[PDB]
């Protein structure tokens, strides 16, 4: 193994400080996180990770023509958390962030300008961390774009990034002293993950003819899948290949030929809107299976945290489960299931229960509940993947009339996180019948223990309704979103501002397999619900 | 004929709208207070002769077979219509909303629809049987049906006129004042076009009654109703479009005999807010509008769902807007290109020319707070240009206020009077902003002026923004100027139909001159700059 391959090896795995530095505002606390701690970084470095990616947006702290000096209660803030995270023996990765698409995007009709502020920058930054450790390293633009003139994209943008890359090698290669060798971090365009793409920065790479180099990639999962649309709720096989052939193309790409590859952002696109959108065990599932792959071709990956999964403020992460998953899937594959659910009808005798499991490479050891190991034989049974809860057993855990969910079995293997199982009393979920306005429309909901999936909009005529017209399932959360403390389903101003004066028939797909009918008739700004 | 003389005899009509016809628990679900009876009062007195009441029912209808009404709200919409002829006015009784609220599934509901329109007629014949014969029935407020393939089709116009007969008949065989009681009934979706007008057409001379009136509503040229696509402006297309509706409602009805009300008019951009249109071009619109619809003898209805008359003060929101209106009941009055005369701060002041357009009436003098001025020494008349004199408006005007200095009265020898805004305007500046989509406003200093219309491109030409066919935004619905916080919001609804890139942004004012803005959009953020 080479010198660089062995630095971005030790860097796994990395996490990023996200919506800080990088908020577009007057400073790091524009977009809701509070000001970093240095008991932030520590906690960061005890969880398990070995680096951390500080995205920084340097827009609203430039100065003016021609020195665009960095203000320097900032610049100082910057260097101090830098200053920290190597104090904690971690691997740092610096960048310009959002600056991508606020001016360096204009380059094609701004070209000295975007130049300028660049070239200053880079070196303000080079001449900063000029005596600085190894484990920092310059990342030149993050998700770099430039201005459609036909469309995204051809020609113009390969050269512009092309001479992004190689302006801000020059200046950092230029700057001496321990930049000289410091690994330098660079990126296809958008960070994406096609061939031509990686092709280019292949070309670009060679043609700065560097050891000390680290390409860049960004991956938030098939689009469809990481953002709850068109019907794809649950992690089935689209979702794996596209996994397997993006970093198969990166693998061949970079990895195979001696470069490493850090993919320094990752996660689902859709905790854009809430880690809800997602459910649970899909999210497990997801997540197991890309960090195998990632392991299986030594890309180090480093998570996109904008403050949603860990708590700033408590220092622990939001949900624990998801982390543990995480921090099992950094040292082998964990055993997953076709849902991380049980369902029991309250209604219905209770009978025994099968649930598939994905054993991944291995095997189970028990079950237990409430931290109590299970009853072999009297309690669950186990046909080689296929595991069974007894009758006797859930009877015993569960309490007629409590909807929800009543207990929690957890599947221990000999490797690999613990799988939990929800066990769900449910009951066939309801609607009621409500009218308001475009602008505050709530179907009133009994879930009855259950979750709510998708939803589709289609018009009395079959034609597809709402946004994204090409498919009859609509999106989570920006089309409609259940909220379950408050009893109701949630339509958005943003779907009725894409539906016509009609009658709307959904169809509310629920993780039970039950489905419920509804109807709207809309006109103007006034919708009346029908059950 | 009697039939004639009854619809004549309506004119003006007023509809009090937004109120029994909410669809909620009562009248007042939609923001308006319970009726008074002062407020019919004032609206009997302000010249209207004819009122028009729409209700929904549905949400106080009972279970089949019966579906009966519930006695309180009945009792409301009957103690209504009583004072309304206490005031020697014209009722028009209509089904409001529920239209599109369960008549609209009559291909796949046909007995149960039925059963409650057959129910509810019922009810209605049977509780105004006894009333005076200038209490009117409207069988179905702007009908419409479940689309197959779209509108419109074989089916729809064959369900309309099984509704038209079976409350024609049902009333005709209520009896006694029901017996010569008029009925009003609507072509498809109230609207105005050939094919329609003729079904309506056979349909009542298929039913064969003296005692019939059709109904149509209009709400404007589509663009200009609703600020888009850049008609700004009130021009020709506008008034081209009033002409051909009207010809064909005039052609097709009333020159054989049956009268035509127009039982709801306005333009639909005000249900937004009346802002969305300029006031002067709001003016002649209404005086072109109501110029010709009385050419044609055609009975207006002014729809106000609480947006024209202050329901609490019991006087009109907009004094001018309702001036102009029942000026026009009587004649034309004179207009003008423009509402308000735009006169920079800094540059030395000049005499300044405005095109008059009188239809048909001369000017007599002018006044600013109700004082006649000098004629020859501020103002000056060469046929139709009317000229402000320099030393005039010097005078007027204050040196550094920007905004409305005074407003020149022009009095003509028939008609409304014109009001003119004097406006001492600067060139409008922007500032730079960031924010989320959700609540994302650009800092601006109007310096006097006001925003007509917006454009949005992309870097590339491209038109972005929703209706994407055209540049020009849509006032209100993509863009709101508020004057009284200083700003220029746009809305969720703009944000959520633009890609991620930079948008270009320009910004139409009414005295001009045009700004231009540029926002870039990544995801749900944005940034503002001049």
């Amino acid at each position: 193994q080479t010198d660089i391959q062995s630095y971005v090896a030790d860097m796994q795995p990395g996490w990023n400080l996200g919506n800080t530095f990088d908020a577009v505002g007057d400073d790091e606390t524009a977009w809701g996180n509070p000001r970093v701690t240095r008991e932030l970084i520590k906690t960061i470095a005890d969880e398990g990770y070995k680096s951390i990616r500080i995205p920084v947006t340097w827009e609203n702290q430039m100065g003016n023509a021609p020195d665009y000096t960095i203000n320097e209660d900032f610049f100082s803030r910057v260097e101090q958390v830098i200053d920290w995270a190597l104090e904690e023996d971690l691997y740092v990765m610096l960048n310009l962030h959002h600056d991508s698409w606020l001016w360096i995007y204009n380059m094609e009709h701004n070209y000295d300008e975007v130049m300028a502020k660049y070239t200053a920058l880079w070196e303000q930054l080079s001449e900063r961390f000029q005596g600085h450790s190894h484990k920092l390293m310059f990342e030149s633009v993050n998700e770099p774009r430039f201005t459609r003139d036909w469309g995204e994209i051809q020609e113009n943008h390969h050269a512009f990034l092309e001479e992004l890359n190689t302006a801000f090698y020059h200046i950092v290669r230029e700057s001496g002293g321990s930049n000289t060798e410091r690994p330098l971090v660079l990126p296809t365009l958008e960070t994406a993950t096609s061939q031509d793409l990686l092709n280019r920065l292949h070309q670009t790479m060679k043609d700065l003819n560097d050891p000390n180099l680290i390409a860049t990639v960004h991956y938030y999962g098939f689009w469809p899948f990481s953002v709850n649309v068109a019907g794809y709720t649950r992690f089935e096989e689209e979702t794996q290949q596209d996994i397997i052939d993006t970093f198969n193309r990166v693998h061949n790409t970079f990895t195979a030929n001696g470069i490493p590859v850090v993919l320094g952002e990752f996660g689902l696109l859709g905790f854009d809107t809430s880690t809800d959108v997602i459910q649970q065990g899909e999210k497990l599932k997801f997540f197991e299976f890309l960090i195998h792959h990632l392991n299986e071709r030594d890309v180090t990956h480093m998570l996109w945290d904008n403050g949603q999964h860990l708590n700033r403020e408590t220092y622990s992460w939001y949900d624990q489960e998801f982390h543990n998953m995480l921090k099992a899937s950094w040292e082998g594959r964990s055993a997953t299931a076709e849902s991380n659910l049980i369902h029991v009808r309250d209604g219905e005798p209770i009978r025994d229960q099968d649930i598939q499991l994905h054993l991944h490479g291995n095997e189970l050891t028990g079950l237990q509940v409430d931290g109590d190991s299970l009853a072999l034989g009297e309690d669950y049974e186990l046909a080689g993947d296929v595991l069974t809860m007894k009758a006797d057993a859930l009877t015993a855990l569960m309490t007629p009339g409590e909807l929800g969910t009543n207990a929690v079995i957890t599947a221990q293997f000999n490797s690999g996180a613990d799988w939990h199982f929800q066990l769900q009393n449910v009951d066939e979920p309801t609607l009621e019948n409500t009218e308001g306005s475009t602008s505050n429309f709530a179907i009133p909901a009994h879930f009855n223990g259950d979750s709510v999936a998708t939803m589709e909009a289609v018009y009395a005529n079959g034609e597809f309704a709402g946004p994204q017209n090409w498919t009859s399932f609509k999106e989570f959360g920006y089309t409609f979103s259940p909220v379950y403390d408050k009893g109701e389903i949630v339509i958005t101003d943003a779907f009725f501002n894409e539906v016509r004066d009609d009658d709307i028939h959904l169809t509310f797909h629920f993780w039970s397999g039950e489905m419920v009918e509804y109807t709207l008739s809309k006109n103007g700004n006034h919708v009346q619900g029908r059950r």
